[PDB]
C-alpha cells in the first residue's frame, strides 16, 4: 500500500543540479526512488499496472519587472511492469539577474531562488526554465514537458539563448552572434558552458538545470523543450514545447501549468480493486477518474468473453500487447511487428 510519488527538486533551484535527495544510493526493500550524481532521479516500478504521471517542465526565473512564464505540464496514463527502472530528469527554475559583493565592490551575477547571497536586483531578462524528462530505456527522452521563457526587462537586443532542445530547430533570424554562442545543445549542461561573450559574461543569467536558456540582455532566456521556447516570440512561443513517444502513451494530454514552481513529476497508482479479467484504469477528463474496464481499454460488453483478444493474427504470428500502450498486435516469429493492418502479413 503505496502512496503517489512527486519526483521534485530536492530544495534545489536555478543552475546547479540536485546534491541531496532522500534516499542518493540504492536500496533493495522498497528499492524505490534515489538520486544519480548527474542530477538525475531512478525510479523502480513497484507493481505491475496502470499509472497516471503528470510531468511539468520549470518556469522561467523572474526579475523586479514581471514573473516569469510557467512550465508546460502533460498528463497521461501508461501501463507499467514491475522492477523497471525509470529515469528522470526534474527540470528546475531559470536564474534572476542580480549583484553580489565580490571583494569590497559589486559585480553583476546570476541568482537562483535558493540563493542565499541574493540581495540587490539587476535590471535585465531572466532565464529560462528547464525541461522535464522521462526515459524509460535509457537512450531517449520517451518525455519532454517544456519549461517556461524568463521574464523579459523593458527594452529589446539579441542577447538572448535559446533553452536546450531535443529534436533539431531551425532558430529566428534574430538570433545572431550572442545568441547562436549561448543557446544550449543538450539538457545535461556544465558551469562555464554558454556564459555571454565577453564584458557581458559576469551578466549572464543561467537558466535553470535541464537546460533553461540563458539572458545577456533584456528578453527572458526562452524555455528548454521538445523544441525550446523563442526567445524573440509572443506569449507561449516563448516557453518549451512537449511530446511523448507513442511508444510509451497512447493519448497524452498537454497543457500549460496553473502555477510558476519547478518541475516535477506525479506518479498515481490505480487503486480501485477490479474484478479480472477488467483491471485499473483511468478515463475522465486528465484521467482523474479510476475505473474497471479491460486493460487494452475496450468495454467488457463487446461479447459474452469480456477482454477477449479483438484481432485475428496470420500466419507465423502469435497474440500479444504492447508492454506501455497496451495496444493489441501481432508478434511475427522473425521479429515483425504487425501492430498494423487486415492488408500485412509476416513478408
Ligand atoms: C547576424 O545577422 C546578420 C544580418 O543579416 C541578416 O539578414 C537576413 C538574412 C536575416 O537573417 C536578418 O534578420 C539578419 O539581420 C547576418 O549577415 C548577413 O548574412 C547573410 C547570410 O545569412 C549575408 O548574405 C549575403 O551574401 C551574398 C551576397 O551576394 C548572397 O549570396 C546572400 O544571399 C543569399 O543566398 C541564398 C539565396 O537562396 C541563401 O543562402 C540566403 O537567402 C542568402 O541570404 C546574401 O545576400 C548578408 O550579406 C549579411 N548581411 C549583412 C548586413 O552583413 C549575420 O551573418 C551571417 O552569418 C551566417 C548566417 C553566415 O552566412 C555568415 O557568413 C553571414 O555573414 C548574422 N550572424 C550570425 C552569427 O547569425
Ligand atoms: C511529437 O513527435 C512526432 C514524431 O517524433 C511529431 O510528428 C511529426 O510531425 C510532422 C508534421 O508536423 C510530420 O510531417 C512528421 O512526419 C512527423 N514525424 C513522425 C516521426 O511521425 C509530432 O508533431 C511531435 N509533436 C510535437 C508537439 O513536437
Ligand atoms: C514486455 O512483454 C514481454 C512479454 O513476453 C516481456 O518479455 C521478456 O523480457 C525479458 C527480457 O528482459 C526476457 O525474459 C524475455 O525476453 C521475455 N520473456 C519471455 C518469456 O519471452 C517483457 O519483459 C515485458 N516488459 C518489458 C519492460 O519489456
Ligand atoms: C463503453 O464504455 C464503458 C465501459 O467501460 C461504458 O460505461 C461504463 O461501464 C462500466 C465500466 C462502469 O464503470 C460504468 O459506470 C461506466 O459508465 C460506456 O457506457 C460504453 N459506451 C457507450 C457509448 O455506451
Amino acid at each position: 500500500d503505496i502512496p503517489d510519488l512527486f519526483i521534485n527538486t530536492c530544495g534545489a533551484s536555478g543552475f546547479e543540479q540536485p546534491q541531496n535527495c532522500d534516499h542518493n544510493r540504492e536500496l533493495d526493500g522498497q528499492t524505490g526512488h534515489f538520486l544519480k550524481e548527474d542530477g538525475t532521479q531512478q525510479w523502480t516500478v513497484p507493481v505491475t499496472g496502470f499509472y497516471r504521471m503528470e510531468i511539468c517542465g520549470a518556469g522561467g526565473g523572474s526579475n523586479s519587472k514581471a514573473s516569469g512564464d510557467t512550465g508546460d505540464c502533460v498528463t497521461l496514463q501508461v501501463h507499467l511492469i514491475e522492477n523497471l527502472s525509470l529515469r528522470m530528469l526534474i527540470g528546475q527554475m531559470g536564474e534572476s539577474p542580480c549583484f553580489t559583493e565580490h571583494d569590497d565592490e559589486l559585480r553583476p551575477s546570476s541568482c537562483s531562488k535558493i540563493s542565499h547571497n541574493y540581495v540587490y536586483d539587476g535590471k535585465r531578462g531572466a532565464a529560462g526554465g528547464g525541461a522535464t524528462l522521462l526515459t524509460v530505456e535509457k537512450d531517449l527522452w520517451n518525455v519532454v514537458a517544456g519549461g517556461g521563457a524568463g521574464a523579459s526587462w523593458d527594452g529589446f537586443d539579441m542577447e538572448v539563448g535559446y533553452g536546450a532542445s531535443a529534436i533539431h530547430v531551425k532558430p529566428d533570424q534574430r538570433c545572431n552572434e550572442t545568441c547562436k554562442a549561448v543557446s544550449h545543445t543538450d539538457f545535461i549542461v556544465e558551469r562555464r558552458d554558454n556564459r555571454c561573450p565577453g564584458e557581458k559574461g559576469e551578466s549572464t543569467v543561467f537558466g535553470g538545470f535541464g537546460g533553461g536558456g540563458n539572458s545577456c540582455g533584456m528578453l527572458g532566456g526562452s524555455g528548454a523543450g521538445y523544441q525550446a521556447g523563442n526567445p524573440f516570440g509572443k506569449s507561449r512561443a516563448r516557453s518549451g514545447s512537449s511530446n511523448v513517444s507513442i511508444d510509451f502513451s497512447k493519448s497524452p494530454i498537454y497543457y500549460q501549468s496553473e502555477r510558476l514552481d519547478e518541475g516535477y513529476i506525479k506518479i498515481a497508482f490505480c487503486r480501485k480493486r477490479c474484478e479480472p479479467p477488467t483491471v485499473c484504469r483511468f478515463r475522465k477528463d486528465y484521467f482523474e477518474e479510476e475505473y474497471c474496464g479491460c486493460p487494452d481499454g475496450s468495454n467488457v460488453t463487446d461479447t459474452e468473453e469480456a477482454c477477449a483478444f479483438p484481432l485475428v493474427c496470420p500466419s507465423s504470428s502469435t497474440n500479444q500487447y504492447r508492454n506501455f500502450t497496451y495496444e493489441p498486435f501481432c508478434l511475427c516469429n522473425n521479429g515483425k511487428e504487425i501492430y498494423d493492418v487486415y492488408n500485412d502479413t509476416c513478408e
